[PDB]
């Protein structure tokens, strides 16, 4: 369908003959210089391909304040998610109207030049409610508040180069290259996929039968800008993603990257993936159960209601011109070993199997058989490569303050002792002297699957510069993982408690 | 690099606003329509999306001499293989000059439109040898006098569209669109490789090679339009090439199919292939040993030298405008577990495996062991799944003439004998009664994998309509694959000898 607004603002386009001016410009030893950060990365980019239509530049405050309580840019456009350039006060001060400013990645590469209109400081509290619901734990809100900056800068752009990624040069279509990717197999019917996700069985599944139903090819557009905390890396999900795609028939699907960074903002994120899939030249969109929705609070409470998000796109259906299909979710029979609509079985007493998140987690922690019916096995191996089980995981055991017995002689007994076992992993003591370089560099021997023994605990301002995962404490409070009977337990005593533990926890098998 | 002649004619390009009024024209009542022959079609499509620039239409009687005697068109441009409108006399006869006229594909679709600059008898015994060295078992002299039309039609071409073909949207890319594929990832930097066959370890390993001291990117650029009499089917190799396109690293290589049609004329065409693979977009290409020979002749002399090739491109270096690089075959090193060049290796007693393209088919012949280090194993299940082994081949029994047995009651014999062996052929006896739509079916069951029991021999005039792969003829004359002791010989005797031969060419296995 035709972009939303009617042109595709691809800027990288329009632009192109004043690159070497913009370039030149923005280079200029005295123009203000805005050092973007990850998520106006990935914000900028879809407005620069034209990925954001009609947005040509990050919204003033009129266009804002329309998006935030009316869901519409300014002039009536459809439009949920506001896109703006949050910065700090050191900075919005030395800005004004007209002021042309470079906005730059790494402090080193120029991406566009932006045209100030306004400089405001918006009303966190009403977006965070207004936009977000109101639930200080949704991801969006935490964002907002602790990370983003207090002013918002509107401005036109002109586009220099898109933000530089040197992963996957060949899937990161822009949506003209995509468009053009339609147009050169005659593709004009297209069904798009939305995922953050790997893909498992049903979700081939799935989208082969939207595909059916909607005489149309597919799409598979996962995003790989920021998606939601804890989700699977990137890198692994594209691994997968190409891994599935060989699966569909010859010639029916098409794998793109969408560098967009989701707000997990459920209903009103659905209709803003509508019109991103139909700028970049889907004419099907599928709206998933608790579409975008980052799932439930502490207290066990839905951010969105499982359907809202199908209700608010149905809701705009008629101004959308991208059609959504019906999300049939399926299910494996294996007494018919095939896989059916949930929506479609039991009632008549049918049989049916599935692996709940939990469960994957969990087969993939202690290295668990996952079946074929479920996830195809070359997807499962990849998923295991980055996700391996405990015997294969790094840890850290972190001698406590409590301790009184020998650092130097209980360390080396540590390693001595884990140096018997076989299996391969790389042990070190690991000594920080409380330096910030060096902290940092634990949750990178974890991850390498490295053991490690730390002689002593670092200063607790420091506890945010290394990850909690896989380190352990062994200490006399009640807070020790590893619980010592005293502060000077036997080594020989100590020792057998810490491979134990690690032992009870999968890190060591016999 | 730029296309040969500095312009890229595409001419779909050129004439999209002329599609409607083109079409519109073919399809007038009063036009002369000609359709095109397979090769013909191949040639068109190069020529419409200017992969044979400067060529914008099929060579006038000047162009087409200087082209045969020169290897040049009239204006000096290097070109080595004329590329022509043949068609027979009949229709040449109702031509003349600045006649426009329809070229269609399958007596349907429209194509172009020709405006006749000349028409001419052109004499094939000084062609077949200035251009294909004068071999009359060289397959282009072969095709040249028994397929070819004994007239040339020069003129200038107008595009309707390219020819239609449903296999492979994807991999199909012209001239531009390849061109396009390389800048979005920018590739400046790309080495082609050409090829007719199935691609195995070596010839992935060969190509990495290149890439790595180019400093390039690489195309695996395959012909599936029309290659040498006998070679794999496009689709098994399109299906290789898939496969192995995956064993390179990510985003070193890309595959994109040509549909050329080869002459299978060594030297000259290497030289054709490299001014083709400019247009196409590579900045280098890779000329192999013997490059696009079609081997040795009948008395076994080759057709040509096998440096020939490499010969006469550098040659035309300094005019070519694309870096040829060198062919560095490589082989297996057992002792080292590697790969390398050949010219590198011996002299100094070092043990080296390969596996000839005769043991290849015998091996595929017998469902023999293929190795991992001569081909991917999932390139190999490809091959064996297109041409499989005995126990799995069809095959076809003759009662011959000289039979005097009942010929009802040996076919049944025959049938119920094979039915009692296991397998899952399946098996029919099979009249014809010398109709040529009946005839023409029996290869298309023994490419099935099905028996046929044939009750009697078809007339020799039809003889042409029945391929002679893995058809048997039981009868007494010394001719016979299967020789009867006399022509009355009892059934019983007669049903044993059938399938001992069957089983002693391993149709059967007990
Ligand atoms: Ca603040
Ligand atoms: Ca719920
Ligand atoms: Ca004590
Ligand atoms: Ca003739
Ligand atoms: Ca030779
Ligand atoms: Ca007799
Ligand atoms: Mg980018
Ligand atoms: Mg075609
Ligand atoms: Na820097
Ligand atoms: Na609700
Ligand atoms: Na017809
Ligand atoms: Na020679």
């Amino acid at each position: 369908p035709a972009p939303h607004g009617g042109i595709l603002q691809d800027l990288i386009a329009r632009d192109a003959l004043k690159k070497n001016e913009l370039l030149s410009e923005a280079q200029s030893s005295d123009i203000l210089v805005w050092n973007l950060t990850p998520r106006q990365l990935c914000d900028i980019e879809l407005i620069l391909n034209g990925g954001f239509s009609p947005l040509t530049g990050f919204l003033n405050e009129n266009d804002y304040s329309s998006v935030v309580t009316d869901s519409r840019l300014a002039d009536g456009t459809l439009w949920t998610i506001p896109i703006t350039l949050d910065v700090d006060e050191a900075f919005a001060n030395q800005i004004k109207p007209d002021t042309r400013i470079a906005l730059f990645q790494d402090d080193e590469i120029p991406i566009a030049i932006l045209t100030v209109q306004d400089v405001y400081k918006p009303n966190k509290t009403i977006e965070a409610e207004r936009v977000f619901r109101g639930d200080p734990e949704h991801p969006a809100i935490s964002y907002l508040f602790n990370v983003a900056g207090d002013y918002y800068v509107g401005g036109s752009l002109e586009a220099i180069q898109l933000p530089q990624h040197y992963d996957y040069p060949g899937l990161r279509k822009t949506p003209a290259q995509l468009r053009l990717e339609f147009q050169s197999r005659q593709w004009d019917r297209v069904v798009a996929f939305q995922t953050r996700n790997p893909m498992h069985r049903a979700h081939r599944e799935l989208t082969v039968r939207a595909a059916r139903e909607a005489n149309a090819k597919v799409l598979i557009h996962p995003v790989v800008g920021l998606t939601k905390p804890g989700d699977i890396d990137h890198h692994t999900r594209v691994r997968v993603y190409q891994e599935i795609i060989k699966r569909y028939p010859n010639g029916i699907a098409f794998l793109s990257l969408l560098p967009l960074a989701m707000r997990m903002s459920g209903d009103r994120e659905a209709v803003w993936h509508a019109i991103i899939r139909k700028n970049y030249g889907a004419s099907h969109f599928i709206v998933g159960r608790d579409h975008a929705g980052p799932g439930k609070n502490s207290k066990g409470v839905d951010f969105y209601g499982p359907y809202d998000a199908q209700e608010l796109v149905e809701s705009y259906k008629h101004e959308l011109d991208i059609e959504v299909v019906p999300f049939r979710m399926v299910t494996y029979l294996p007494d018919e070993d095939r896989y059916a609509p949930i929506d479609q079985i039991d009632t008549t007493k049918t049989r049916t199997l599935n692996i709940s998140g939990t469960e994957l987690r969990r087969r993939l922690r202690v290295g668990g058989e996952i079946p074929e019916w479920f996830s195809y096995p070359e997807v499962v191996k990849i998923l295991r490569e980055s996700n391996p089980p405990r015997p294969k995981q790094g840890f850290s055991i972190v001698l406590g303050n409590s301790l009184t017995v020998s650092r130097e002689q209980l360390s080396i007994a540590l390693l001595s002792t884990f140096l018997q076992f076989g299996g391969g992993r790389y042990y070190k003591i690991f000594e920080h002297n409380n330096k910030t370089e060096l902290l940092s560099l634990i949750q990178d021997f974890i991850g390498s699957g490295s053991g490690l023994i730390i002689p002593d605990q670092w200063e607790d301002d420091k506890d945010s510069v290394v990850g909690k995962q896989n380190v352990y404490l062994l200490d006399t409070s009640s807070s020790a993982d590893i619980q010592l009977e005293s502060a000077d337990e036997p080594i020989s005593h100590i020792v057998q408690k810490v491979v134990l533990f690690l032992e009870d926890n999968g890190f060591f098998v016999f």
